[PDB]
């Protein structure tokens, strides 16, 4: 089998996508923040605490003629962005772009945080990291990718992200002319249940390619690309009037600047990020001063290939016993 869904951006500066998800019967469609950076996939829903829901569609359980409770599972997440749910779980049936998974672990929000009862765009988020980070408690439950992987043609998933532009989430094949040139593969360590892979170095515009060996993962649900504050220096250091800002949290630029693209090393190839991809637009409505695409990860612990990094590529999440990842110009 396969599946293929049409994932749009939530605004216009790419904060985000959306991807729309059948679940139950009849189906009710939601749509889904596909996050290569999580494992859960979870939904605003009938018992959502009503304050907390601002414009969602809520999955409702009761009108679901499959769904069935899972009984005694809670679930409970915290993301890297501070915000965080939680509730209690059903299984049912789940689509997406034609693929349907039965007995699909559907995780019902009792709570939400701020932040996602203030995006009235995001019902809800579809994890696709390795189920090994999956919060269900007692019983750990497996993401939809784990569940259909056994069906699908082929046992991977590719992102094709679109810049101010829809893109396609395909599941189970490899569409030979959504990319350019040849996918070039690279190994995947799994040990922190992230796409968790090693790019081989950097360069700013025009300049030399630096080799140097970068850790991080490959994260849909991440807006922005968090590297070394050593990388990120010498990016912002080609940007005249560019300065890390404590008071707004990270880089700033003028926003009358033309920014030079980005290019990072994946084994002897190269992805090249648009220098219009790293520009996020006023910090304020009305400001000159615009916000970075590009961050030091120095505060997370971790680098970080958001979407800036991945909306430039079409990338590969190949989930075969021996996990990869593969990255190609489009």
């Amino acid at each position: 089998s396969t599946g293929s869904a049409t994932t749009t951006p939530i605004d216009s500066l790419d904060d985000a996508y959306i991807t729309p998800v059948q679940i139950g019967t009849p189906a009710q469609t939601l749509n889904l923040d596909f996050d290569t950076g999580s494992s859960d996939l979870w939904v605003f829903s009938s018992e959502t605490t009503a304050s907390e829901v601002d414009g969602q569609t809520i999955y409702t359980p009761s009108k679901s003629t499959t769904a069935k409770l899972l009984s005694g599972a809670t679930w409970s997440i915290s993301y890297g962005d501070g915000s965080s749910s939680s509730g209690d779980v059903y299984t049912d049936t789940v689509s997406v772009g034609g693929l349907t998974v039965t007995g699909q672990a559907v995780e019902s929000a009792k709570k939400v945080s701020s932040s996602f009862t203030e995006d009235s765009t995001i019902d809800g988020l579809l994890g696709l990291a390795f189920s090994t980070l999956n919060t269900v408690s007692p019983t750990q439950q497996k993401t939809f990718f784990d569940n259909a992987k056994a069906s699908l043609d082929s046992p991977v998933f590719t992102a094709d992200l679109g810049y101010h532009a829809p893109g396609t989430y395909n599941f189970g094949f490899i569409d030979t002319t959504a990319y350019t040139g040849s996918i070039t593969y690279t190994a995947v360590s799994t040990k922190q249940g992230f796409w968790e892979w090693t790019s081989t170095g950097y360069a700013v515009g025009s300049g030399t390619f630096k080799s140097t060996s970068i850790d991080g993962i490959a994260d849909t649900g991440t807006t922005l690309l968090y590297l070394p504050a050593t990388v990120v220096s010498a990016y912002w250091a080609q940007v005249s009037g560019a300065k890390s800002s404590s008071s707004v949290g990270g880089y700033v630029f003028p926003c009358s600047a033309t920014l030079p693209s980005f290019t990072f090393g994946v084994g002897s190839a190269r992805i090249v990020i648009p220098g219009d991809y790293i520009d996020f637009g006023p910090i304020s409505t009305g400001s000159s001063s615009c916000f970075g695409g590009i961050q030091s990860s120095a505060g997370i612990g971790i680098n970080i290939f958001g979407d800036v990094a991945l909306k430039a590529a079409f990338v590969v999440f190949n989930g075969a016993t021996t996990p990869t990842l593969g990255f190609a110009s489009k």
